[PDB]
Formats: structure tokens, C-alpha cells, sequence
């Protein structure tokens, strides 16, 4: 209802901030491209130009990156997925940090290297979430937490049951309805906010997503090529594995060697830069993109990239296409070009998302399988150059659908994931080709969960945040006898005045274990420190018992702990024989025994 | 893996039975309409043959209802949400029954009386679901349960996401998702199946998911109207209410009177087949669609409703265009030939789906939806007869996207979701309103929330299944104290033949309470029967003891209550205080303390 209305100025600011960031970033885009044009064409001086511009943008945003945001270095999902397994860490939730991170993400944004978008977004949006719930509202964590993911991803792209597929579907375990109807709403709505600034000031047509990809929609797949998807189920799969173990091979490589540690605490700005320079080395037009089409900067790369029409017999023509004319070499068969561009955007996405940056994991990953796709489909329509006859209507073969399947495959590959998929078509707008992307996807899916692990888990693992379960384990003889610790802190009411000022003296903890009396040592219940500070200072100058919800049978089985534990998202445990408490048990302290 | 194989032929099995009950009822469907007009065109002949079509029909759908079907009769989703809500029925999980209620579904979807199809075809999809699970993997309860009616639903329309969205977002509280993406491949390999068997054998063209519309995608909305979508929010929801009040209206109608039921009792047949006769008594085309065009087939009818023209323009012609020449008639203003359809339709579903039979809640809805989007659609096209200019582009407006999105808005409001949109548009095969249509759907849904229950919470409260929960409950003073039973069975493991004999003779249930001694009254584990029946017999011609998992503290508020059985989804409660055994909570026996 009006939490309704909270979570739609939420949207709203977002989708204001929004407008903000790719506003400036066309500008300044668009503003690059011009000044290059228009000073001169000196292959010296271009070259000048072509390396100050991407180690500029590189420098603002890594100086953001050090000096201003002293923890948000390396931002994304996979933090607050560990937040909401457990892990919580207000200070990480600094409204400081906000601004903080997100302009370096216009920098990253307005950059033509290749960045993520919405990892770290995902993560900003649930940080104003949270914040304007402390500032509204007064004007169930979890909850918030979960519902701040699912508005963040689907107030991002304006795709929205997407959004709250993808914020449910593995980022959890199980999940509350209302909290889906909730903030399905919100996405909803900030969907709707998306467009329609956009067209209430600086114009575009009226309702695209982004990308109206014009399809025939007649005749549209056939039933001929589909086992060819199988091929595109198993490759696929077999380059998926590619990516983690490489990632693991870097990330190693991020903290192996103490050489470059003593010079990061020596001087921490130059490396990035530096490697960002020789991958600019690869990117110059008349340098190699004589060979790439490296001036594709990504949005209208794969805008164009979905050009529903064969380049082979386009390649026939001279014509001015649209922006499409960037994919001749006159001397060099467009399949070699789209081949050496994928592979030096395959060991540049890496190493673009290696350095200290809050990365999403998605657009990059998005190109990498589109030019997959149209890479086949051009091939496929070099195989077949006929295409096909019909009644009072000739219809040959096209290649689009094939990048479009590719680009929703590769990502549903890295992120473990249906939801890839959505957000495809949801972008596309045109479902024709969905059930035959849907089975390509869930190939690929199946092919990833047979090899490697995900992304985010990878990521976490590496970053050594303990997991925060673990389950399928069927021990031999494992119990929690040697495990339970038999640290307990107790307040009695009769204590008076200064018993309890010791209680305080001595403690340190938000809520407190009660028994009767240590002897009886049986748990009763837990009582707030600050109600007794209160108690005490104001009579110097209404006791209400709460209920202890749970204890643990001390011969628990590992599978049904786990699955306690995680199906209530809660910390500790104490452990009673007879009522009697007897040990405490901690979420890290089963984490550090479940390691085994 | 494999078990994704079980499903799989789970999927290819309701394929192969769904092209078998709509292949029949095609070819039955256009051999009456063949057989109606080639014998002759006499008023009173066809009058005959116009009665004694539907009639029969029933007849065989009643008689199959009565006879055979001995519990089956009325069948639908909300028993099964209500077993998943606890109350099992494995005699209603009979293999004879299954077959026993499918031809009749056949009959109706064979009939020109509007059914719903789903509801009973998700019921005996689980079913069949429940006992391969029984015939497969020999060759965890709720989970199958769950992935039954996720299956089913995306199985049956080959819309997998939609189906398993449905599945989860209202009939469940917290979901798993392994399940989710064991039920997900289940359902999209089904999908898959379903349109490659009809290319197989006896063909449609490739990939319509049924229901091509063809718009121009070009200037689509656009954004002048959408206000007026507000009113399809604000009266949609108006009508919403009209449903659930009426339809309370009738079931106290189904069961008021003593004397229908003792002519019941002396003769059921009589009463369906009749009334069925009087709503065929405003079906007869020149009796009755003179002025409503009642001969359409409800697939065929919104087929012919989804025209992507104005057809108060289309007034101005006498051309042949497709189906939609029903549309005419030559004297009366269209805009009043949907009215009367409509209101009859409206008074014609609710008897429809009155009767005893297994019903579907979605298709009628789905036509009644559409008829009042077309019409709005075409009224705003009289409002604006002239439509717009752009810029070399004339742009004249059109009402089929009014159609669909009505078509979303009112079987929402009927079912309290969001799904209904999704598989709107995901058989509507282009998705360009998207986001109109899912404002418009949210609108109603919350005044349907504000105003009415849902409808199958309304049938369950008529068939009276106790709820199974009840929440938001802010007791002043109650507690189970008043509340536990203080039956406990015991068996000890010292206890020798002839005491374990009577143990037996005196008990029933299927795993029983274990303490150690009935003056410790301590609860300590749950023995099955049967392994005591097998000591006994196999010891006359391994002792291993399994834990409690729970305790109730004998002040637990009520809403904590609710919530501890809910998201267990579990039974019994043993109650103790100080470890010792003290009273037994059930389940139906908190739905009877918590009917207030």
C-alpha cells in the first residue's frame, strides 16, 4: 500500500539517477567520438588521443576507487548474498560510500572498456534502500534485505518480474510471497518511471525496451537447424568451464606474489592503467581494428550485432548500411574478423573485470555470446546459402535469433540461472525464438552444474566468506558434543543495584540468555541490556519476559542442522540436555567444524 | 539428471494425451458444425439439432461424473492446495480415477459450453506425477507435491516460467529452489514437446505458441490512453467483486434447499443437462446469435477477437474478411452486440461452471476479459475516430491490445496473482504492452485484495477444508494450556513379547512417542510398528533409535504458532515443560482454536 509508496520513491530516485548517469555518459561518449573526428586524422596523433582518452577515464576512476571508497573496492552481489546468508556488516552499509562508488560507475559506464552494470548497482540500491527504511517509515531484516535485492536489479533495467526471478531464484533458499508481491510492485513501477522520463524530457521514440530487434516473425526458426542448438548447448557448456578456471587462475594471480603487494602499498594507482594502456594497445582502429572492429563500443555493438540479415551477402554488396559497415575488411572474410574479436575480447573481458573495480557480471559476458551466436549463424548461413522455399513465399535463413540465443546462453552459463533467459527477451521485445533459447539455455545450465561452480560462489570462495552452509553431508559418526560451547551469561531480577551494574560491566552482548538460577541451568528466556541500563538510572534518579524459541537435541543430524540453520537465517543455538543448558553453538563455529 | 529423465517422460506422456483430447475435439467439433449445416438449413430442423447436440453431450459428461467417478465429481486445484496444505487424500490419489475423469474434461473441452480446462488437469497431472513417482525410481512428500502442480501447469500449455511461477507464487509460502529448477526443466521440455508432435504428425505451420497476433510493433501504444487504462484498472476491479459475491450466491444456491437434494437422492441426472438446455435456449444462431453471434467456439472466438483493425471502420465494408464476418450484424451498432454477448456470458460461466463438474477457472475468464478490452477498445476508437500523424508515418489507433490486456486484468483479479499476465502474453506471442498491461493488472489485483477473497480460499471455506493455517493474530490473553491432550503412547524396549503384544493391540498410528520411563514423562524419540512387529515374528520363528525434532514452550504467542507449523508444514506437537511430556497439539485441532 504506501510501503507501496515508499518503495515507488525509491524507484523514482533510482530511475532519476539513472537517466542521470547514461545521460552524461552519451554525452561524453558521443562528445569522444566527435572531438576525435573533427580535430584531425594524423595516425600519430590519433594514436595520442586513442591512448589518452581510456588511461583518463581509468585514472578518475581508480583514484575513486582508493582514495574516497576505503572498503568498496571490488563491489558487487556476492557481499550482500554473504549479507543475507549472515555475514551483516553495517558499516559496509555507510551512506558515504554510495556516492562514493557510483560515479566511478558512470566512469566505468561512460568507459569504452568493457565494464559490468548491475552487480554493484544491485548493491547501491539496496544500500538506499536500507537507508531511506531507517529515514521513512518512522516518517523483518531479511526481508528487506531480499526485497532491496529484487527492487535493485529490477528498478536497473526496467525488466521486472526478471529482476525478482533472478533476486529469488538462487540467491536464496526459500522465500515469503508477500515480499514478491511487494516488491513486484515496486519493480513494476519503477519500470514505468524508466521510459517515460525519457520521453517527457530528451526523446526516444516512445517504447522500446532498449532494443526493438525487427524480426519477420513469419516462418521464423524452422525445425531444420535446431539440433544445431545442441551444439550450441555442448560448446557452449565446454567454454562456460573456461571462464572459472581462468578466473581462479587469476584470482591466484590477484594474491600470489608479494612483490606486487609491497609496490601496491608502495604506490597502488599505475598497474591498472598500465594494462588498461596495452589492451588499448589492441583497440586502435587503423592499429587493429582494421581487423576487430574494435570501435564497437558495446550498446551499439550488439545493436548492431543484431542486424537481421546475412553479411556474407552483404558482404556483396558495397552498401551503406547502418552501423554494420563497420564489419568489412575488404581483403578478410568476416568470419576471421569476428574471430579474432572474440577471442582478444575473451582475454580482455577477464582482465578488465581482474582489477579492483565494483564489476556486474553481465553485458560483457552479453557480447561474448552474441558474437558466439551471430558467429554461427553466418556460418551456418555460409552452409546452407540457399535458405529455403515455400508456398507463394521464399524465405531464406537469418542469423539474429542465433545471437540472440547465444547472448541469454553464456550469461545463464556464468551466473547458474533461468532468469538470463528473461531479461534476454525482455530486452529483445520479441519472444519468437523462446522455447528452442530455453532448452539451449537449460543445456548449458546442466553442462555448468555438472563442471564448475558458480560465479558469485568462486568469487566468495576466493574472498574466503564461509559459505555460509554447507549441506549434503552423511556422516559417519559426527555430534555435537564436541562442539558446544559452555560459555553462558545470566541476569537474575533479584540481583539488585549493584549485581546488576556488574552484569553490565561484564557484558557485552545485545540480548542475554536468562535461566532461574545457574544450578538449574535451565535456558528461560532473553532480555535486552539497554532495558536494564534503563531501569537502573531511572529509578537512581514493567518487566516483561520473552521466550527462547528453539533448542537443539544434542545427537542432531549434520543434513537437518544445516537445513535448520538455513531455513531459519538465524545465529546461534543453545544447546540444552533436560531443559539445562549445557552449550552454545555459533552459525561461524559450525561453518569452521562444516569446512570438513 | 535422471530424475529430470522421469519427468521427462512424465512431460512426453501428458503431450501425447493432449494431442489426443484436442485432436479429438477438433475433428468431433467440425463434424457437428459439418454434419449441422449439410443435412439442411430448416428453423425448426436446426432447432433440433441445435438442442440435441449440447444435451448429449452433458449426457455423457454427467453420466461419466456420476457413475464412475465416485469422489472425482467438482475437481480442481483448491483440494490440492489444500493436501499440500496438509490434508492428505491417498484414496483420492486412486489410479482408477484418473482415467476416470480426463474423456469427461474431454467432453468438456469437446463442448461448445464454456469449461476451464486447467485446474483438474494440473489435479490429475500430479496424479499421475505421484504414482509414476510410485512405478519410477524403484525401477520428500511436499516437494513432489509442489513440482506435481508445476509440471502440470507448465505442461499443460507448454508456457514453463508462467506455469512454474503460478505453482509457487500463491499456492505455497517458502519454496526450495531445487525443486524449482528440477520442475523448470520438467516443464520447459514438456513446452518443448508439445508443438514438435503436432509438426510430427498433422501440422500447424512451425512455432505459433497458439495464438499469432500480428501487430505493426511500430508507434505501439501510445501514450494518450494509458489513463484510460486506469478506469480498465478501477471497473475491472468493480466486476471483480460481482464474481465472488455471486458465486457465493450459488454455492449457498448448490446447498440451500432440501428439496433438490432429495430429488437428488431420486434422481441427479435430470438437472445440468436442463438448464444446459435453457442456455442453449439463448445459443441458437438465428434464434439468438442474431444479435450476439453466440456460434463461437470460445478458441476460435477470442481468435477472431484478437483483429488488429477497427471494426466500427470495418462496419464500412461488406468485405470478407476472416472469422470476424460473424461480427455484423446489419442493423445494430456492434458496440450493443457485445454488450448483450457479454452480460449472457456472464450469467452463462457461472452456471457453467456451478454444475458438478471438474472445472478450470481460466478460459471463460480469459473471453470475458477480451470481449471487455475489444470493447472498450473499439469505443475508444469511436471516442477517437480519427486516430494520428507522424512524421511520414500515418498512425491510425487500434483495440487489440485493449483485448489482451483485459484478457491479463480479469482472470488476475479472479486468481490473486501475477502470473495470469505472463501467460497472457507468453501464448499472446508478441510482447510489446508489457508494461501497461502489468500496471493495469496490479491496479485490479489490489483492489481485488481490498475488496474480495480469492476464489478457490472461497471455494475451500464453502467445501469447508479448514484453511490450513489462520495468521495475523494479536491474542490479548491465549495460550495452550486449555488446549494440549495429555494422550501419550509408550513402549519400551524392556517391555518382552506379550508386553509389546498388547502395545500393539492397543496402538495404531504409524510411528509412535518414545520416552524413557511415563513417571520421567521425558520425550525422547518416535518408533515405527512395524520394525516391533518384525522383532517379534522374526525373532519368535538392529535396535536404533531416531530423535525428536521439536518442542513446544507453553507460551508460544499465536502468530509464532502459526508460523512454526506453516514453515515446518508438519503435524503433531509435543508439548512439555522441563523436557517432560505434558499435552499433544494437532494440526486440524488448532484450525478448530484458531477459527477464532
Amino acid at each position: 500500500g504506501e510501503d507501496g509508496i515508499f518503495l515507488v520513491l525509491l524507484g523514482l530516485l533510482m530511475a532519476l539517477v539513472s537517466w542521470s548517469m547514461d545521460y552524461v555518459s552519451a554525452k561524453s561518449l558521443q562528445a569522444y567520438k566527435w572531438s576525435y573526428a573533427q580535430m584531425q586524422p594524423s595516425l600519430p596523433l590519433q594514436f595520442l588521443v586513442w591512448v589518452t582518452f581510456p588511461l583518463v577515464l581509468i585514472l578518475f576512476s581508480a583514484l575513486f576507487c582508493h582514495l574516497i571508497s576505503p572498503q568498496a573496492v571490488g563491489s558487487g552481489i556476492p557481499e550482500m548474498k554473504t549479507i543475507l546468508r549472515g555475514v551483516v556488516l553495517k558499516e559496509y552499509l555507510t551512506m558515504k560510500a554510495f556516492v562514493a562508488k557510483v560515479v566511478a560507475l558512470t566512469a566505468g559506464l561512460g568507459s569504452g572498456i568493457p565494464v559490468g552494470k548491475e552487480g554493484p548497482f544491485v548493491h547501491i540500491a539496496s544500500i538506499c534502500a536500507a537507508v531511506l527504511s531507517k529515514f521513512m517509515s518512522v516518517f523483518y531484516y531479511s526481508d528487506i534485505l531480499t526485497v532491496g535485492c529484487a527492487v535493485g536489479v529490477g528498478c536497473c533495467f526496467g525488466t521486472p518480474l526478471g529482476g525478482v526471478l533472478f533476486s529469488i531464484e538462487v540467491t536464496s533458499t526459500y522465500f515469503a510471497v508477500r515480499n514478491y508481491w511487494r516488491g513486484f510492485f515496486a519493480a513494476t513501477f519503477s519500470a514505468f518511471v524508466f521510459r517515460v522520463l525519457a520521453v517527457w524530457n530528451k526523446d526516444a521514440v516512445t517504447i522500446t525496451a532498449l532494443f526493438r530487434t525487427n524480426f519477420r516473425m513469419d516462418f521464423p526458426f524452422d525445425l531444420k537447424e535446431l539440433p544445431a542448438f545442441a551444439a550450441i548447448g555442448i560448446c557452449c557448456g565446454l567454454l562456460g568451464a573456461v571462464f572459472v578456471y581462468l578466473h581462479r587462475q587469476v584470482m591466484l594471480g590477484v594474491r600470489k606474489h608479494k612483490a606486487l603487494s609491497q609496490f601496491l602499498a608502495k604506490h597502488r594507482l599505475l598497474y591498472p592503467g598500465i594494462v588498461t594502456f596495452v589492451i588499448a594497445s589492441f583497440t586502435f582502429p587503423p592499429g587493429m581494428g582494421q581487423f576487430m572492429a574494435g570501435e564497437l563500443m558495446p550498446r551499439e555493438a550488439i545493436s548492431t550485432l543484431f542486424d537481421n540479415n546475412t553479411w556474407v551477402k552483404h558482404a556483396g554488396d558495397p552498401e551503406s548500411l547502418g552501423q554494420s559497415a563497420v564489419w568489412i575488411h575488404p581483403r578478410v572474410n568476416v568470419v576471421i574478423i569476428i574471430f579474432l574479436f572474440f577471442v582478444m575480447k575473451f582475454w580482455m573481458s577477464i582482465v578488465a573485470t581482474t582489477m579492483p573495480i565494483p564489476c556486474g557480471g553481465f553485458m560483457p559476458v552479453f557480447v561474448l555470446g552474441a558474437a558466439f551466436g551471430r558467429l554461427v549463424g553466418e556460418i551456418m548461413a555460409m552452409l546452407f546459402p540457399d535458405g529455403i522455399l515455400f508456398d507463394d513465399i521464399i524465405y531464406k535463413i537469418l542469423p539474429g535469433g542465433y545471437a540472440v540465443i547465444g547472448a541469454a546462453a553464456l550469461t545463464g552459463a556464468v551466473s547458474h540461472t533461468v532468469s538470463t533467459a528473461v531479461i534476454c527477451f525482455e530486452l529483445t521485445g520479441q519472444i519468437a525464438h523462446i522455447l528452442p533459447m530455453m532448452v539451449a539455455v537449460i543445456l548449458a545450465n546442466m553442462v555448468a552444474q555438472s563442471l564448475q561452480p558458480s560465479l558469485y560462489d568462486s568469487i566468495i570462495q576466493v574472498k574466503k566468506l564461509p559459505y555460509l552452509g554447507w549441506n549434503q553431508l552423511s556422516k559417519y559418526t559426527i555430534f555435537v558434543e564436541d562442539i558446544m560451547v559452555r560459555d553462558v551469561k545470566f541476569v537474575s531480577a533479584s540481583y539488585t543495584y549493584g549485581e546488576l551494574r556488574t552484569l553490565l560491566q561484564t557484558t557485552t552482548v545485545k540480548t542475554l540468555p536468562l535461566v532461574d538460577s545457574k544450578d538449574s541451568m535451565i535456558l528461560l528466556g532473553s532480555v535486552e541490556r539497554s532495558e536494564l541500563q534503563a531501569l537502573l538510572q531511572r529509578h537512581l534518579c514493567s518487566c516483561c519476559i520473552d521466550q527462547s524459541p528453539f533448542q537443539l537435541v544434542e545427537q542432531t543430524t549434520l543434513h537437518k542442522t544445516h537445513t535448520l540453520f538455513s531455513l531459519l537465517g538465524l545465529h546461534l543455538a543453545y544447546v540444552t540436555s533436560m531443559g539445562k543448558l549445557r552449550g552454545v553453538l555459533a552459525l561461524e563455529e559450525l561453518q569452521k567444524a562444516i569446512e570438513g
